[PDB]
């Protein structure tokens, strides 16, 4: 069913919270346990959001190998992303050091650094060229190169150093800043022109490792930002475009990370996106 009908069907008859609630119901759930043991409690911004254990990310070192992300892999799509939540005050370092181990190339923060008066992640990169940032625990070094202020979003260069090796890397920062603290956008033409100017930097292509994409738990509006990128690629490469259908994709991402899409709100966000979206993809 062509999604453009489904939504004005899902619309005029008010259904979405049922839609979304079946969802919810028949996603997949797996164990969690490496994210629940005691020594692992100050890793996790929030108790009910953990990365599965059979596609979590595992940082390289013998101590503790935890952090709060997980890899989607989708195949027919032939994209991978990392999900993770914002990082904490205690796990900033071990932040950089998985951009490092995975060859990530770009980070896409959805988030602002405070949104209704509390704090949604640390300030995790520097602000000032002349003022960098040194990650003691994880032995990384990390310096604002430059800085590109939009009304929607903001890019920054950054430049990251193994201190160990003294190897450096440039990792692209792709923030959207204008998300309201309450609600969904009215309009999905930002949110598009954001994942397209991810996609035009290279950030999200085979030659390099899976971007890092986060929010404030890593599941609601970064949820949206897969999503949305999955199906459009799929209408690309489909004989039928028509035949994409955005609540398998969904279940399918949720076999990777729990709770993708937080709102019966952000899924009319996500079918308004892809079919805004796909008035590009198809020739216009």
């Amino acid at each position: 069913m062509e999604m453009e009908k489904e939504f004005e069907q899902i619309d005029k008859s008010g259904s979405w919270a049922a839609i979304y609630q079946d969802i919810r119901h028949e996603a997949s759930d797996f164990p969690s346990r490496v994210a629940k043991l005691p020594k692992n409690k100050n890793r996790n911004r929030y108790r009910d959001v953990s990365p599965f254990d059979h596609s979590r990310i595992k940082l390289h070192q013998e101590d503790n190998d935890y952090i709060n992300a997980s890899l989607i892999k989708m195949e027919e799509a032939q994209r991978s992303y990392i999900l993770t939540q914002g990082p904490l005050p205690n796990t900033v370092g071990h932040f950089w050091e998985m951009v490092w181990e995975q060859k990530s190339r770009g980070v896409v923060m959805l988030n602002r650094v405070m949104e209704k008066g509390s704090l949604k992640c640390a300030q995790y990169w520097p602000q000032k060229e002349e003022k960098e940032m040194i990650f003691e625990d994880t032995n990384l070094k990390l310096t604002l190169i430059s800085e590109d202020i939009k009304s929607y979003y903001t890019v920054r260069q950054l430049e990251l150093e193994n201190l160990t090796t003294q190897e450096t890397r440039e990792i692209l920062h792709f923030h959207y800043t204008t998300w309201p603290d309450f609600g969904v956008p009215e309009s999905p033409a930002s949110f598009l022109n954001f994942l397209f100017k991810v996609r035009e930097s290279g950030s999200l292509s085979p030659e390099h490792g899976p971007v890092v994409v986060h929010c404030s738990a890593g599941i609601g509006r970064s949820g949206t930002f897969c999503l949305a990128d999955t199906c459009l690629l799929l209408m690309d490469k489909r004989k039928d475009p028509s035949s994409v259908d955005i609540k398998k994709v969904l279940l399918e991402m949720r076999k990777f990370r729990m709770g993708l899409i937080q709102t019966a709100d952000q899924l009319r966000f996500s079918y308004l996106a892809v079919i805004e979206g796909a008035k590009f993809i198809m020739g216009d």
